[PDB]
């Protein structure tokens, strides 16, 4: 499988702190909030990463990360010229996706979770079908909403309904079957003028192969929307990491333990950092 970090937008409501930058670029807490999805795609096994973003950014997110080669992945670059809807991830992708499954994230999207590694791996190594994963959220109707039964079982999903059938919103984090690149191809545009993911997972759903995963209220799903919730965001990681002497979406820690990279090489990337705290976390681990 592969995967595609959707990491455009326009984020608006972060004026000005969005006036140049998009804000996947930005701070969450201790590190940039790319890193987070990012580290999602890694532990799920997925090693060849496509980051797609404005013109304008895209090498803002190519300078910070490179090309994946010292955390023992391939990252890839490419420009959406519009936000034109996350369903355009697949058909900008296209080329990059060829015949493989492939997971979408979104680059502003923090996931957290005792078990979720487990959870991402069993998702990325289903070999057919889509999967998603729906989160229990206070205003349902900002989101889009999958609504299922008492065995888990889909019954719909609606793009922010007027009168939303659950509670639970469809968050920003998917496993698609390589069918996404032609569904992609033949959905059109919603009344708001964009390639709606909801959509796709609408495709899968009537193809009878749309499961969910439902993360229950152990889990945060952390909302990077708002300079408020930016900052709760931010405060939640630093409590996560204060107490336990361990890091959330820290890349080089997660290549290592993936063994995407060895011991050898986590200490080589620890070196040059061993100045600020974070090169002398890498070397604490390389060294238990
Ligand atoms: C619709 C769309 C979203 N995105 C991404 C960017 C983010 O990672 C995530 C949310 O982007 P948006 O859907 O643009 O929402 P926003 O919160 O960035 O904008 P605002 O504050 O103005 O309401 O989806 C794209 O990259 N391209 C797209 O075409
Ligand atoms: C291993 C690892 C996990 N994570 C994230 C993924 C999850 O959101 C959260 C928990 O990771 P998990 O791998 O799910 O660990 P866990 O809490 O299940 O504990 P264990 O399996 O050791 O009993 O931590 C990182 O950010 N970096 C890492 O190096």
């Amino acid at each position: 499988m592969k995967g595609i970090i959707l990491s455009g937008g326009s984020g608006t409501r972060l004026y000005p702190l969005t006036k140049v930058v998009s804000k996947q670029l930005l701070p969450v807490y201790d590190k940039p909030m790319v890193y987070y999805p990012l580290s999602v795609l890694m532990l799920a096994g997925i090693k060849d990463i496509l980051i797609i973003s404005t013109p304008e950014d895209t090498p803002r997110f190519e300078q910070l990360l490179g090309g994946g080669s010292e955390l023992g992945i391939s990252l890839s670059y490419a420009v959406q010229s519009s936000p034109d809807g996350l369903a355009q991830a697949f058909i900008i992708g296209e080329e990059f996706i060829g015949d493989d499954n492939v997971a979408l994230v979104l680059g502003d999207n923090i996931f957290y979770g005792h078990g979720f590694t487990e959870l991402l791996q069993r998702a990325a190594n289903r070999k057919s079908g889509a999967t998603i994963f729906g989160y229990n959220v206070k205003d349902p109707q900002r989101f889009g909403v999958v609504e299922f039964d008492e065995k888990g079982k889909v019954i719909s999903i609606e793009e922010k309904p007027e009168e939303p059938k659950s509670s639970y919103a469809v968050t920003g984090l998917y496993f698609y079957d390589n069918r996404v690149v032609d569904i992609a191809k033949n959905i059109t545009p919603s009344a708001r003028g964009e390639l709606e993911i909801t959509d796709v997972n609408k495709a899968y759903l009537e193809l009878g192969e749309l499961h969910v995963e439902l993360l229950g209220r152990g889990f945060a799903w952390l909302d990077t929307g708002t300079h408020e919730s930016l900052l709760q965001a931010s405060q939640f990681i630093e409590t996560i990491e204060k107490r336990q002497s361990l890091k959330v979406a820290c890349l080089e820690e997660i290549a290592y333990r993936m063994g995407y990279i060895s011991r050898e090489q986590l200490i080589k990337l620890a070196e040059p950092l061993m100045k600020n705290e974070y090169g002398q976390y890498l070397m604490n681990l390389a060294h238990r």
